[PDB]
């Protein structure tokens, strides 16, 4: 996967399909330069500029993570603004679709997803990426079978000699992050783990809300007394564990992505061992 450049009369938005600090992303088509073929995309039009180079050196990197289970930058156009032209996932963020869909998924699919977020986030670790905003919310549906982890700005690569990033001033999600990023402002893939472990949890709830009405500012007394969400009604105590796992205190304590990978494929090959739904 190479970065091209694109010109603006390439492609076309068609439709908003979200928006935020960072920018909006619309449904849209792209018809690359003579080649008389419509690719549909989502390009995410991104709010003092750095210099063309340094953004487009930044795009060059990006469009470099090729793996299944992350959403790829397809291209990039540099005008007054900076566009970035994604994949376009058909059926919107997995958040919604498991709220949306939550009388009709099965056991099956639920552990698929969480081996496929696991794939992903294992292959940005060998990246040497730092995601740091992991949730349902961020986790895009390609097909009910396949789903693709997205990036809104604040992943970031950690040099040869870091082991950690530590963040400055930037807005954090605080109900998705590991204590020691609350704390410390310190991140790791070991902090995405425990991302990791509040996303299967709004996974395993059909999308309901993390530490649901407790302000955020009284999230790191909770944890530090060693509070965590709840077992989901629906999964067996092995799967819960996992998710305990990812909880830890202890950074190094929790589980590795390819540890992750391993333990959801084993469940997913019997999920009704480990799930409980009915009609499934
Ligand atoms: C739960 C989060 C959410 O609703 N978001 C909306 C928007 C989506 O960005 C992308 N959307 C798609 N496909 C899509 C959306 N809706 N349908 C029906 C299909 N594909 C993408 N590829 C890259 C990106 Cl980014 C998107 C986000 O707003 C912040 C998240």
């Amino acid at each position: 996967a190479l970065l091209r450049i694109l010109k603006e009369t390439e492609f076309k938005k068609i439709k908003v399909l979200g928006s935020g600090a960072f920018g909006t992303v619309y449904k849209g088509l792209w018809i690359p330069e003579g080649e008389k073929v419509k690719i549909p995309v989502a390009i995410k039009e991104l709010r003092s500029p750095k210099a063309n180079k340094e953004i487009l050196d930044e795009a060059y990197v990006m469009a470099s993570v090729d793996n299944p289970h992350v959403c790829r930058l397809l291209g990039i156009c540099l005008t007054s603004t900076v566009q970035l032209i994604m994949q376009l996932m058909p059926f919107g963020c997995l958040l919604d679709y498991v709220r949306e869909h939550k009388d009709n998924i099965g056991s099956q699919y639920l552990l698929n997803w969480c081996v496929q977020i696991a794939k992903g986030m294992n292959y940005l670790e060998d990246r040497r990426l730092v995601h740091r905003d992991l949730a349902a919310r961020n986790v895009l549906v390609k097909t009910p079978q396949h789903v693709k982890i997205t990036d809104f700005g604040r992943a970031k690569l950690l040099g040869a000699e870091e082991k950690e990033y530590h963040a400055e001033g930037g807005k954090v999600p605080i109900k998705w992050m590991a204590l020691e990023s609350i704390l410390h402002r310190i991140y790791t893939h070991q902090s995405d783990v425990w991302s990791y472990g509040v996303t299967v949890w709004e996974l395993m709830t059909f999308g309901s809300k993390p530490y649901d009405g407790i302000p955020a500012s009284e999230i790191s007394s909770i944890l530090e007394k060693g509070e965590r969400l709840p077992q989901p009604p629906i999964c067996t105590i092995d799967v819960y564990m996992i998710m305990r796992k990812c909880w830890m205190i202890d950074a190094d304590s929790r589980p590795k992505f390819r540890e992750l990978i391993i333990e959801f494929s084993k469940m997913a090959r019997d999920p009704q061992r480990y799930l409980v739904i009915q009609g499934d």
